[PDB]
């Protein structure tokens, strides 16, 4: 899992200003690591979106839904870069690795992969909050809380709801199920 | 059922002790039965509240089933508040009691929840009819007309709608077809 | 005190795996179920308080309106905790809602004083809930309590203290004129 | 600096003596530190007020520098009023003290004033972070969240903006170029 | 009395050539700096007064609003004197703003009485400032004090005297009902 | 130049029949996937430029806005190319987006010059892509390039050249006043 590979790199791989105060180098590095995760997640959703744009898949609202998710992730990354400059840290950009799948199989499978991805990103934001708590950085703790933590919980709950419905309607075997879910839930 | 335990409790247990300047032709039994009816409406409110957030679960995820029962829970609380208003209007004294928890935490499906709601509404309707019989026997025409205009047709309408909902879900294959409950959630409750 | 009895009940009485569950301890899950019954109980107290002032021998309509509003706010508090429980993957476990401690709230001052004490007892449980979430390293739960309960609780306590003060300075418990004018000028 | 004398004064000197019906989980140290923070915000208000009318002088005459610092002076007074509101909300007692005069009557230029404002905001931010550490140690989550939502990001935003202002003025030749301060006054602060 | 101490400070403590300066004596310049600290001090007293009535054990919201407004008016008075100082070519010389004399203002009546006395003490200094400007043959300074301070001071004194009278006739210091009704009907 | 390494990569590395595919050569499908990578890379470069000027030691807000908008336009270009790939029956093959060459652009002039070079390099690959479509007799792909990229590329290059000229005339990278005034008057 290339996502798990990014999560396992040390903080030193993601590395004085007049504005800097109470901003630990570990926090600065973790913010740069979080930028990479958000940019990667944006790439995964962009890939998912145009998979459903294929003539042999052709689920238009699945495509719209994941495209909007991709733009939300890109917006998260840009707000993290803004925070980095606000605190006096320096942005250190890395390669955005390609997603692990070219073919996402089905609408149910794509929602299951999105649920897994959001829970893995949530764990990193939780570890990022723990690091900011250990470094006594309450401004960074507040930033993570206000902008991410409840947004991840809602995204995870919404993806779980979508997974549950698709499985109860007929799993990926019923192409009728994915079509009707595309119209009635994502429409 | 916890409902039956409330229904079969002696009337005098719904009185504060076990005269208002406004009290007139308001029998102690009627005052007691109004307090009993408040407990039933509050209980029914709790049942629909439990039902509502069952469908809000990530492993059930029927948003309109959840919205529908939450609205019903609020209507029941409103019926109870109006009965408390009536109790004070006639000079009775409100005597509250524990609101017992519902019998289930896990309703099985949209069909089963509709069916349990149908049974609950008929049980509450029966107690409302007994309350009317008591008001007739005590020659309380104001109480009789109060029950008629505010509860009797509303219970009949609720009972008819729940039956329609049960019927439609059964015809689409509700217990087994998750597609049936999904499309009913969209087309009828949405 | 029924409320003290609920507060002293152990966490295990508020219990008995989800695809959305993450970093959600069983203790936090039980404590959310505990807080749900506290808010439901508080809603019941205010409901009782409200219709006491609707009595023909009390007849303070704005006291009644004030407490009925607080009753609906506590119910909304409870419903948002049930929504949170499902958001995090816990299982809602409902208990009996005990009847309020009083049937007769005596006066407007006395009802305000009981409301102040009730809101302070609920605040303590919220602070204990926040402490448990901090120990369990649940920042989302910590933030949820912070944004939705702590400042609202502090504002509720300050408003009730203000009300109790004005009523006492007006001569409330003896002076029925004081409670009438307070009902008109502050709650009206 | 007069600021450092306030910061290093013992906590108990910011208490009235040296229980409210609403007081709950509000430690004496927190009550003292809120009174200390009020003195700092009032001091910062005085500093920006002195800065503002320096640029209003006929021999300085930078109208937008004057408007900018006067607005900052009003924001600081507003922070102090809100802390007095919080003190009463939690049952503490407001204890005021002398607002010491600023250290300068003659700020040297627009750049120097921006730089002194940058230093003052970082000094106040540091005391706000110490106040948060104290509220954490006393397990006061309401106070922690109050400081977070109302001061911490606002201080970071103020600190970033002042740094931008200092940077731009230095790049245009601010200390020596009066043209630089004139055009910055027009294009950035106007 | 901190205010008496400021008033008794000599003019030389409020000092230490401009192209705009004309007919502006160093005495007038020092007296403007003195008046600035008086208005700043008065703003501090009213601020203290305001949040005394915001206390949960006082809880008179319109008293608090009234005094907070007066605090901002005194601050605006001070800022206009700083603008005048620069208009005439003087140099602003800021001093410490002393803390108010009281922490506890006792009651609404007592706060109004202290406000009346404060406004009368500031009025005296304004009249002394106008007298100095007349002796120095500074008609612009005389006119500035006339249009911006004298009638506003007289109106402030008359309004506070009215307030003190109504509170006393209502039974203010003993009767908490009086101060509550005055807060609602006159300040509300 | 990381850009050149992408440009010099063979077409076979950009490849991993549909009912809609018609007259769509495998080389064109691969070259579309290559152009997607180029537009995504350019988006990354402009995003890096944008937040360079957002730094507190650079602090040119309109430079930052100008490049952020350019970064969104490049990403919009990439999304329309993926739409084209699916329209013609090709299969999107995504690759790593390489990090930009510089973390630290030196100034507004240097960033503008680097943008000028980048757009010219992307224009050359679009012209090669048009040449490939011409040789494979793909008039639909030729027209797609003509209408959506060629004139937009020419307009971007002329604008960037205009900006570079003005910045150099005004005082080059040495005048910080020049970059500030250009930021206000041209990019504002």
């Amino acid at each position: 899992n290339t996502l798990q590979k990014i999560i396992n790199k040390p903080l030193s791989d993601f590395l004085t200003s007049q504005v800097r105060q109470n901003y630990h180098r570990d926090s600065e590095a973790a913010i740069n690591k979080q930028i990479t995760l958000e940019l990667y997640a944006s790439y995964v959703y962009l890939s998912m979106s145009y998979y459903f744009d294929r003539d042999d898949v052709a689920l238009k609202n699945f495509a719209k839904y994941f495209l909007h998710q991709s733009h939300e992730e890109r917006e998260h990354a840009e707000k993290l870069m803004k925070l980095q400059n606000q605190r006096g840290g320096r942005i250190f950009l890395q390669d955005i690795q390609k997603p692990d799948c070219d073919d996402w199989e089905s609408g149910l499978n794509a929602m299951e992969c999105a649920l897994h991805l959001e829970k893995e990103v949530n764990q990193e934001l939780l570890n990022l909050h723990k690091l900011a708590t250990d470094k006594n950085d309450p401004h960074l703790c507040d930033f993570i809380e206000t902008h991410y933590l409840n947004e991840q919980v809602k995204a995870i709950k919404e993806l779980g709801d979508h997974v549950t419905n698709l499985r109860k309607m007929g799993a990926p075997e019923s192409g009728l199920a994915e079509y009707l879910f595309d119209k009635h839930t994502l429409g």
